[PDB]
C-alpha cells in the first residue's frame, strides 16, 4: 500500500506535508472547506484485489493546538464525521493500482491573521491494514498545511 501528494513521490508510512489553498479573508462565523481528494492519492501496491488494504482514518486526529478552540467536520467515504475525531471512521478498500484520490474532505469554524502560511492547521492520523498474513499494518500521518495567510476583520 502507498500514497502521495500532488502526485509527488510514493510514501509507504509516516508523517507527510500536506500544503492546501484557504480562503484568504474569512468573517466570523464563516465556514471553510478543505478538499484533501485534491492532493492525496493512494493504491494498492498489487493491484487485481489480491491483497487488499483497508483504511480508516483515527480517533484522536485533530485541528493544530494553536487551532484547537477550532469547531470543525471531517467527510471521509460516505460518512461526515465530527472533527476533531473521536473515533475511528468506516473503512475504505483499496484494490487497484491505479491511484485514488481520498474521499476526504476537511470543514472548518474557526472559533487579524487567524491562519498563518506555512502553519499546521490539523493532523489526520490514517491507519492502513491489508488482507494477507499480519495484513502489515502502517500508520500515516497528514499534517495539513496552509499556503496562504488567511485574515479575519
Ligand atoms: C510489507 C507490506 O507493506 N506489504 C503490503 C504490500 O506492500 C508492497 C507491495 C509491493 C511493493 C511494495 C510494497 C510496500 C509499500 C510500502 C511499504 C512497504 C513496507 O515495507 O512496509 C511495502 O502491498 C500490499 C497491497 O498494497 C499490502 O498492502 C501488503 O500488506
Amino acid at each position: 500500500f502507498s500514497c502521495n501528494v500532488d502526485g509527488g513521490s510514493s510514501i509507504g508510512a509516516g508523517t507527510t506535508s500536506v500544503y492546501v489553498n484557504l480562503d484568504p479573508v474569512i468573517q466570523p462565523g464563516q465556514n471553510l472547506v478543505v478538499d484533501l481528494s485534491q492532493h492525496i492519492s493512494c493504491w494498492n501496491d498489487y493491484g487485481g484485489w489480491y491483497d487488499t488494504d483497508h483504511i480508516n482514518l483515527v480517533q484522536g486526529s485533530a485541528f493544530a493546538g494553536s487551532l484547537q478552540s477550532y469547531k470543525g467536520s471531517l467527510y471521509w467515504n460516505n460518512v461526515t464525521y465530527p472533527f476533531p475525531l473521536t473515533t475511528n471512521t468506516n473503512v475504505l478498500d483499496i484494490g487497484d493500482k491505479t491511484p485514488m484520490p481520498l474521499p476526504l474532505k476537511l470543514y472548518i469554524t474557526p472559533v487579524g491573521v487567524v491562519i498563518k502560511a506555512g502553519e499546521v492547521i490539523a493532523r489526520i492520523h490514517m491507519y492502513k491494514i491489508a488482507t494477507l498474513g499480519s495484513g502489515n499494518p502502517r500508520n500515516f500521518t497528514w499534517n495539513i498545511i496552509s499556503n496562504n495567510s488567511v485574515v479575519m476583520p
